[PDB]
């Protein structure tokens, strides 16, 4: 039932995020997506309606990319790196790529999810505003914003709930 696409550029923790909210687990170690497949996560929403959510990843490497995936999608959820400038100021440019190969059939109420991962990082090397994240969300028409960390298991939860919520709304 419950398509979802992650998107954002290579390295920002979109694999490792997935792999935490639906099997409550973590590696250090990178291993590179390439070519999009999904998980998937029986879920019971805050009203206690029942879900299968399918999780999908996909490669932030353009060369490890794929098109038709994208279609079907129920929510989007864009993810940057806190401690990485330029991932930050791909959010929009992401977005937009949803949009235009998504097909969908309201683009200014379709549900996205916007994640700032690597929290748990130190403060030395953290990068984005929590402030300039509120305000592209906002920009982007009030999209929900979520600080997380795949690797403390901070936050995840918090943030799938809503994206489930979010994506319940748009299936039917
Ligand atoms: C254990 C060693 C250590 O201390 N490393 C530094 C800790 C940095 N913290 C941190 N926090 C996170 O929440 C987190 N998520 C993911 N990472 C790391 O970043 C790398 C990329 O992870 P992927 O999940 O593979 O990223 P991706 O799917 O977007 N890449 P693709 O688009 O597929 O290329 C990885 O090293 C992961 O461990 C975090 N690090
Ligand atoms: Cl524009
Ligand atoms: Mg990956």
């Amino acid at each position: 039932i419950l398509k979802v696409i992650i998107l954002g550029d290579s390295g920002v923790g979109k694999t490792s995020l997935m792999h935490r909210y639906v099997n409550d687990k973590y590696s250090c170690q990178y291993k590179a997506t390439i070519g999009a497949d999904f998980l998937t996560k029986e879920v019971t929403v805050d009203g206690d309606k029942v879900a299968t959510m399918q999780v999908w990843d996909t490669a932030g490497q353009e060369r490890f990319q794929s098109v038709a995936f994208y279609r079907g999608a129920d929510c989007c959820v864009l993810v940057y790196d806190v401690t990485n400038a330029s991932s930050f100021e791909n959010i929009k440019s992401w977005r937009d790529e949803f949009l235009v190969h998504a097909n969908v059939n309201s683009p200014e109420t379709f549900p996205f999810v916007i994640l700032g991962n690597k929290i748990d990082a130190e403060e030395s090397k953290k990068i984005v505003s929590e402030k300039s994240a509120q305000e592209l969300a906002k920009s982007l028409g009030d999209i929900p914003l979520f600080l997380t960390s795949a690797k403390n298991a901070i936050n995840v939860d918090t943030a799938f709930e809503e994206i489930a919520r979010s994506a319940l709304q748009q299936n039917q």
